[PDB]
C-alpha cells in the first residue's frame, strides 16, 4: 500500500536513480503548494525532434495514482505535432482512458517519447453500425470550451 506522496517519492527516487536515456527529472517547488515536476526531455535520434530539449509539467492530484496527473509540455519549446499543441497540451490516451494506478511518470513521458517518434492516427471499426452503437459508452459531449484567447 502507498499514499499519493509515497507513491511520488517512490516514483521520484526510480528517475533520481535511473531515468530513460536523454530524461532528467526535477520536482519544482510552486507557489501552488501542491507536487508538479519538470522534465527534462531531449528528443530521440532518428526523429524529427532529435537532439531538441522540450520540458514536461506533471501536476499531480492528491488521488494520484487513481487519477492521472495533468503533462503539458512547458519550459520555452513546445514541439510540433499533431498531438502537441502550442499551449503544450499533449494527446494520448495513457492520461485519460488508459490510466492506471499500475503506471508511472517514467511511462507517461516514455509514452510521449514514442508519440514524438511515431505519430499516429485515430480509427474506428469498418462496421460503422457497431461503431455507432458503442458510442454510448463513450463520453459527453462538451459544451464550455477551454480558449487560449488573451484575459
Amino acid at each position: 500500500m502507498a499514499s499519493m506522496q509515497k507513491r511520488l517519492q517512490k516514483e521520484l527516487l526510480a528517475l533520481q536513480n535511473d531515468p530513460p536515456p536523454g530524461m532528467t527529472l526535477n520536482e519544482k517547488s510552486v507557489q501552488n503548494s501542491i507536487t508538479q515536476w519538470i522534465v527534462d526531455m531531449e528528443g530521440a535520434p532518428g526523429t524529427l525532434y532529435e537532439g531538441e530539449k522540450f520540458q514536461l509539467l506533471f501536476k499531480f492530484s492528491s488521488r494520484y495514482p487513481f487519477d492521472s496527473p495533468q503533462v503539458m509540455f512547458t519550459g520555452e519549446n513546445i514541439p510540433v505535432h499533431p498531438h502537441v499543441y502550442s499551449n503544450g497540451h499533449i494527446c494520448l490516451s495513457i492520461l485519460t482512458e488508459d490510466w492506471s494506478p499500475a503506471l508511472s511518470v517514467q511511462s507517461v513521458c516514455l509514452s510521449i517519447i514514442s508519440m514524438l517518434s511515431s505519430c499516429k492516427e485515430k480509427r474506428r471499426p469498418p462496421d460503422n453500425s457497431f461503431y455507432v452503437r458503442t458510442c454510448n459508452k463513450n463520453p459527453k459531449k462538451t459544451k464550455w470550451w477551454y480558449h487560449d484567447d488573451t484575459c
